[PDB]
This record gives structure tokens, C-alpha cells and sequence, in this order.
């Protein structure tokens, strides 16, 4: 449950929201592959409502458990599990099992939606199946959190056997067809007790996906707790991991100055953070990079982001999600569509970034360049940390790897990296092509010292050098 299952050599996750399973596939076999990326959380793929103008939170409005959405059908989900495992990229599954939806309508297949009478046919539910109608409104009565709708979306009962039986039919089907794991949508308004039921009843990952014996699927819960409530993310960590938004939110705020750099020295539980093993991470999600206010570092503020991501990448705590998104102005805006509401895939311009309104950020070079760096620097802890006592960090993992930053100054400093004697690319301005350095290069010496120079006015407020970017 807590191991996320990459091929190895791999690491991070990324959230291709709102991406069709034949763009997934072919990203697997042309990007994520050959640069080091270790899985896809993909967008619901169970129907779920349509919604007037089809926006993107139609998706977590349930209808059925039948996969057919505006990604594709079966056919097509499975032509993506068979080519993106193929090519070591694993698939984790965005679970909407806490609720169905919140309004009469339609889904994506054409089942039938009630709510008013708490009837979905496609299943089937029936009243019997959810919790008698209330509001949430109180997060300091865990009992309101997850008995009653949120936001009007009928409230499933997980402690029925029957429930319980539709939801572990529903993950194993996916588990069938060569998924990884879950990520489990709004876990905070669920039961524990009713969860590690749940969870317990899947079965092990299909070995003819390339899984080895006896992997368990990843599970990571999404409990939005940013401390004073009634209910702790500490109480889903006995059987998954968590996600962690304690960890954008500092973050965020720490690269926007709200903080000094110097004091990410002991970044970890003692921030009041989950453990790391229990920890999948991540700057910005597709909610907050919406309505997280002004502490959430997007893609709209690149420069800082970038560096918060750096960071992530960089520093061993957590496994790592990267959010990919289309372009939005309108917090409801759905993703780039046609006439007809059929979603418009990515393209890819010629210079390895999306068309289409998609933002990419998994292909930012400062983003893959650090997902490479995270490969190279495996198994190895945070070592010759240094700082200016004010906004210029730099630190090695062992000595396979070596960043540094700067909110505040130009840093030109000789420090030492770690890192044996050589010419190294930095992979934040540029990477290893052809036998040299595209960007800037970083040369360490016999003592593994280096003279780091990083204006404050570069493009990028860090550098990154490692063992596999090396002359
Ligand atoms: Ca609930
Ligand atoms: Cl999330």
C-alpha cells in the first residue's frame, strides 16, 4: 500500500488531468519513458456526470463505475495500461468512491443520474446505499465530515457490505487491467475503519503487466488537513500513504518569501510533516492550483514554482507527484474541447512543449532535468547543507548529486558538492546533449569544491548537477 510500484530507476508521478488514454499511451512511449517518470495519476475514468459546458469537476460526480468518459472506453484504457506499463510507466487510478453526484443528469455512457431519488441504475444504487441526507458543515464533528453530503453529493455508506462489495469490485476490475494503485479521493470524508476494509480486499497487482509477485496497490489518500480539525491525516497512515498539503503550503510560502530558505534545514516532520514514507507530495494539485489562495505556487508564478519544485525533486522526503495542466483563466473552465464537447488532445511542438492550450509542466526542463536528478542521486541523504543564514541554500545527496538556490542575492560561493572531480551540466539551464552542455556547467574540483555562481535575475533561482549529467 505505501510502495508506489515504479520500474526501477524511475521515480515521480505525474497528473496528466484531464488527458485521453491514447495521448497517455503515446506519452508514455515518448517522453515519460526516456526521461525517468515513474507513473500517471489519470482523471476519473468511471462515468460521471455531464455537466452544462462540461467542466472539469464534472469528473468527480459519479454516475456509474462503467469506463467510458470523455478519456475513452476499456478498449482504449487498456491499449493505455498495456503500453504505458510496457514502457515502465505505471497508472494510478483517481478513486471517486466517497459520493455519486449532486445533481439530476446523465453520464458519460448514458446511465441515468437521480439524485433527488438517490437512484443510480448503472450500478445499481439505491437509497439504502447512502447515508441519510445531511449537510457538511462542521469539520470540528469528524462525524458530519463523513456521514453527510459535501456539497450536495449524495453521501455513499461504505459501512454497508453491499457498498463495500461495488467499490472492491470496481478497484479490482481496474487492478485487472493493469493499474498500480489509487489515488483515493476526498479519504477525509471517509471512515478509516471503513477503508482498510475496503483497501484489504484487493487483490495483487496482475503479474502480466510486469508487476512482481505479490505487489500490493499503491494507495494514496487525499485528507486535506492543515491542522485544527477534528479529523488528523495521521489516522489514514496505517494502511497508505497520504497526501500532504501541509507540504505545498509551506513550501509555497517559504518560496515566496514568506520564509527564509535557511530554515528548510530540518524540512520534514519536524515542520509537521507526516513521515516521508507516509508521505506523497506535491507543490500544487488540480484543486489549489484553482482555489488555493494565495500561499499555492502554480504555473502562473513559473520562476518560484519552479524552484519549489526543484526542491521537492530534489530533497529525499516523500514520493513525488507533478501536476500537468491545461491552461485556465476560469476556476469552472473545462479543458480545451471541440464542438461537439469532445476533448482536444496535446499536441507537441517542435520544441518538446504542448499545443493546445495544455501546459505541460512535466516537460519543463527544470522539471524533468530534476526528475533525472532524482534518479541519479537514489539511496543517498542530504549532506553539506549550506546556507547564507538567509535566502541561498545548497546541499548534495551523497555525492550523486548537488543543488543550491537562491530567493535573495546573487550566490557566488566555492562550496563543496559532494561530488567527484568533473564538468557537470546543470540540467536547470540546459542538459547533456551531443557530448556537451547545452546550458550552464558547474566543473568541481579534486575536493569535490566548486564555485556555484546564481545570479538572482537568471530565469531560474537554482542549479542542479549530477553524476548522469556529467562531461
Ligand atoms: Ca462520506
Ligand atoms: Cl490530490
Amino acid at each position: 500500500q505505501k510502495d508506489a510500484n515504479f520500474a526501477s530507476g524511475r521515480n515521480s508521478i505525474v497528473h496528466l488531468f484531464e488527458w485521453k488514454w491514447n495521448d497517455i499511451a503515446d506519452e508514455c512511449e515518448r517522453f515519460l519513458q526516456p526521461q525517468g517518470f515513474g507513473g500517471v495519476q489519470i482523471s476519473p475514468p468511471n462515468e460521471y456526470l455531464v455537466a452544462d459546458g462540461r467542466p472539469w469537476w464534472e469528473r468527480y460526480q459519479p454516475v456509474s463505475y462503467i469506463i467510458n468518459t470523455r478519456s475513452g472506453d476499456e478498449s482504449a484504457f487498456t491499449d493505455m495500461t498495456r503500453r504505458c506499463n510496457d514502457a515502465g510507466v505505471r497508472i494510478y487510478v483517481d478513486a471517486v468512491i466517497n459520493h455519486m453526484t449532486g445533481m439530476n443528469g446523465v453520464g458519460t455512457s448514458g446511465s441515468s443520474a437521480d439524485h433527488d431519488g438517490m437512484n443510480y441504475p448503472a450500478v445499481p444504487y439505491g437509497s439504502g446505499d447512502f447515508h441519510s441526507p445531511c449537510e457538511v458543515n462542521n469539520y470540528q464533528d469528524a462525524d458530519n465530515v463523513r456521514n453527510c453530503e459535501l456539497v450536495g453529493l449524495r453521501d455513499l455508506n461504505q459501512g454497508s457490505d453491499y457498498v463495500r462489495g461495488v467499490l472492491i469490485d470496481y478497484m479490482n476490475h481496474m487492478i485487472d487491467l493493469g493499474v498500480a494503485g489509487f489515488r483515493v479521493d476526498a479519504a477525509k470524508h471517509m471512515s478509516p475503519g471503513d477503508l482498510s476494509v475496503i483497501f484489504s480486499g484487493l487483490k495483487n497487482l496482475n503479474t502480466d503487466y510486469g508487476f512482481a509477485d505479490g505487489a500490493r496497490p499503491f494507495i494514496y489518500q487525499e485528507v486535506i488537513d492543515l491542522g485544527g480539525e477534528a479529523i488528523s491525516k495521521n489516522e489514514y497512515t496505517g494502511f497508505g500513504c497520504v497526501l500532504e498539503f501541509q507540504f505545498g503550503v509551506s513550501l509555497g510560502n517559504a518560496f515566496q518569501g514568506g520564509n527564509q530558505l535557511k530554515n528548510l534545514a530540518n524540512w520534514g516532520p519536524e515542520w509537521g510533516l507526516l513521515e516521508g514514507l507516509d508521505a506523497v507530495v506535491f507543490v500544487d494539485n488540480h484543486d489549489n492550483q484553482r482555489t488555493g489562495g494565495s500561499q499555492i505556487l502554480t504555473y502562473k508564478n513559473p520562476k518560484p514554482y519552479k524552484m519549489a519544485i526543484a526542491f521537492m525533486l530534489a530533497h529525499p522526503y516523500g514520493t513525488t507527484r507533478i501536476m500537468s495542466s491545461f491552461d485556465f483563466t476560469d476556476n469552472d473552465q473545462g479543458p480545451p474541447q471541440d464542438g461537439s464537447g469532445n476533448l482536444i488532445s496535446p499536441g507537441i511542438n517542435d520544441d518538446n512543449t504542448c499545443s493546445n492550450g495544455y501546459v505541460c509542466e512535466h516537460r519543463w526542463r527544470q522539471v524533468y532535468g530534476m526528475v533525472g536528478f532524482r534518479n541519479a542521486v537514489e539511496g543517498t541523504q542530504v549532506e553539506n547543507w549550506w546556507s547564507n543564514d538567509d535566502n541561498q541554500i545548497a546541499f548534495s545527496r551523497g555525492s550523486q548529486g548537488f543543488v543550491a538556490f537562491t530567493n535573495g542575492g546573487d550566490l557566488n560561493q566555492n562550496l563543496n558538492t559532494g561530488l567527484p572531480a568533473g564538468t557537470y551540466c546543470d540540467v536547470i539551464s540546459g542538459e547533456l546533449s551531443g557530448g556537451s552542455c547545452t546550458g550552464k556547467s558547474v566543473t568541481v574540483g579534486d575536493n569535490g569544491s566548486a564555485d556555484i555562481s546564481l545570479g538572482s535575475a537568471e530565469d531560474d533561482g537554482v542549479l542542479a548537477i549530477h553524476v548522469n549529467a556529467k562531461l
